[PDB]
């Protein structure tokens, strides 16, 4: 378990381009694990694609509603909650892994607790169909590590677009004068890949879809040091009936 | 007439120097905006093509609603008047063709602005009404753009340029989002009476989407380069919303 | 009183709100102006500190001519006065320690500002006046630094600030022009009287050379952050402390 | 000789095509700048080899020392030898090379407009040669409008002697403002190797060389041609250093 993915990073990674890699997710929020830079065996990866499958199948719900607390932005996609998902064992113990929190902990540079809202340690984001979309945001929480376990071809959408070095205002979000403000990055994402986001400083959504197409991700939520007490009335994956919520 | 008016109003706000600067933001923007910083028209004759756009709007409008499949199937969701309609008003054909309009942007462009583009593209007003109204992802045929933002929606409710300077517009591959995953997307908020000059055939831009039933107009006053003087595609939607590469929504 | 009317002179000009804006700059710069649309301390203060260190300009200031192996040979061309110089200033030394400054700019750094560094880099003057004179491209060895542009040339005569943030110190394998090749280079142009917060380490610096016999000089108060304390420091570098470090070389 | 023509244009014709010349041509309006090197070679390494030696002799024979400072463009120095313009025409080989139909019609297409050999006499190729530590070629701009630089003998890169470029800029010459164009624009450092070659807009992208750290040798050719917009043009400004050291912006 730990001793497979000690030894699978340490014949894959030296201090020396691990800090590379702390390099890239200061500068864009957001470092990617690909075919050239993976973070988990093969055999890892499916087990949690076939847990993320079963789960799916068994407790997905819709969501179509405006966020007043990111300026109104659309999350119109299905959700599974962070109460479902912490029954895998699997998921459980891997998100609390000490090989795996230390090794990326290298990257951001600071120690990574796993201690957040019981709300919010895991979410499962399946879209489906044309018009999907995970508007434009930020997290109440420092750090995520995010599977995209299925993803379409490009050509249909579903690219993270990032605006980093960036806050969130529950009460002034700014978002749309952020973006005239701002450059934007657009990051491809392959099935299999994973990536690491800084979440509460980086505003950010996924492209929506052009046409009906499966986009499959898991969320893992981490605290930094910094993360405190919630506030927005705005927890809408787990509570659709959240005061800034405003349904379409 | 407007000419030696237009002559002594950019006199009195530009010289040489600070028009090579716009040149310069030219270059490495693909735009550059006069807004009330920098004001290209007086306000006079703006508020006069303002009021025949709206004239054009409310008899020759068009709606439109396609994917364009030269432009990754990128939606077109707004209303249109053609440029034949747009020509009929001597006033805005006049000015598009003025030597004093375009002597000085070519100050910006560095090249000679030359008005002889193809006849049902020299004018085009789009006008966007309702929730998710978009000019999707694409290029111009033709060089240079002057864009009048006659009437634009507040920001938090979309319609903001956004660009991505220094591509090309290949029609059998267009590789929009790919191209979108490699470069930085530039983001141009517009107020309401600004126009702004755009290198159209090497800047991939849209407009963001209405994300509520607002009033987004433009008037695109489209020129070529010395290196526009043969179309293809089979994608003239403005003109022709039948046309070959126009799919439906 | 220092921190009394310092913190009258700051709830003038700063809200949390704006203060926000800045941490994101800081953030995303690795450095944040405080100019005349953003001023940090009150011009007597200001002043009354240029003072302080002019005086230990003339009677402390050591020419340094040198490269330093820890940043692939870079040059330090400058004068300096040394830390334990410095803090013999009552006045420099208590402001670098105010609750009130530190607490201010913790809320662009968004994290605690410690000053709790080693003896020797507490502060430092620079003080370049010949043409080359320069300060190579570093790093810091701590997180924090406030530096006082006390005297700027013109913009025509060099000085500015090069940076590039969110790089990383590795004395054995510095990497500088490398860096620099697969990097874009913010330059920031300083007027007397400016101040700026740095991430000094994570932001690649330098001054860029002088081509006149202009005279640009700095007070650098340096903290550290919570990753800072109970580090080690290596390299044999601590060239403005002692010119004949081992890592410094003959220029 | 004569037959370089036929054999450049099968060397350009297996490696590419119009599609990968246009994503050529994106890069070089963005940056000013697009660079041949292993993975994207430009002419065959015989020909190179040809070049530099012919360009080595050059050198040996006719070189040049510079130390100045040049007024139009900000006192930035030019600290360096050189071989002027006449003196490379006399080599047949670079003065075919640098006229060929094959060369300039490919180069059109990542230009993406004529590339036209028509310009001054006493620019129309220019070697520099850089020894010495703190050798330079300062910042500044191009008269005229496209450079093909040889970067024939590079130093490692930790001893310095990288382009640094930042494009979209004008030069005017009664006030160029080098160091307050650094201050509102981004610099981009580029590397070079030895054998590589390099196309730059030279009239809007302001440039130098990193001044070298040790005594190392740092040796280019540059290929200057025109565009439509540099034919019939005034030259002003009265500082063609590199074939007048006594020109009157130059200051020692
Ligand atoms: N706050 C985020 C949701 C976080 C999902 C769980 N980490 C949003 O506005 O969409
Ligand atoms: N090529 C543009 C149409 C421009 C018409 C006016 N210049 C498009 O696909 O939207
Ligand atoms: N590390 C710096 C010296 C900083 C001393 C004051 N904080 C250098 O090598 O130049
Ligand atoms: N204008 C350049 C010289 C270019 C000569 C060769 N094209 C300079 O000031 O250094
Ligand atoms: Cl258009
Ligand atoms: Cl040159």
């Amino acid at each position: 378990i730990d001793e497979n993915l000690a030894k699978f990073l340490a014949e894959r990674y030296t201090p020396e381009s691990v800090a590379q890699l702390a390099d890239r997710f200061h500068r864009f929020g957001f470092v990617k694990f690909d075919a050239a830079n993976r973070l988990v065996p093969d055999e890892l990866q499916t087990a949690v694609r076939e847990e993320c499958d079963l789960l799916i199948e068994q407790h997905k719900e819709r969501r179509n509603l405006l966020l007043s607390t990111t300026g109104n932005t659309p999350r119109r996609m299905s959700v599974v909650k962070s109460e479902e998902i912490e029954k895998s064992e699997l998921i459980s113990t891997l998100s609390r892994s000490e090989v795996l929190l230390g090794f990326l902990a290298g990257i951001t540079r600071e120690e990574i607790i796993p201690e957040v809202s019981s709300d919010e340690r895991y979410l499962i984001t399946h879209q489906e169909f044309k018009s999907d979309t995970h508007g434009w945001h930020w997290g109440d929480y420092s750090f995520a590590l995010i599977w995209a376990l299925r993803m379409p071809p490009i050509e249909h959408g579903g690219m993270l677009q990032a605006v980093p070095h960036t806050h969130w205002d529950k009460s002034n979000p700014r978002i749309n004068q952020t973006l005239c403000e701002r450059e934007i990055n657009t990051h491809g994402l392959e099935s299999g890949d994973l990536y690491l986001l800084r979440t509460d400083t980086t505003l950010h959504r996924t492209v929506p879809l052009s046409e009906d197409s499966t986009r499959t991700i898991l969320n893992m939520t981490w605290a930094a040091k910094r993360d405190k007490d919630l506030v927005g009335n705005d927890r809408w994956w787990e509570n659709p009936e959240a005061e800034a919520a405003r349904a379409v």
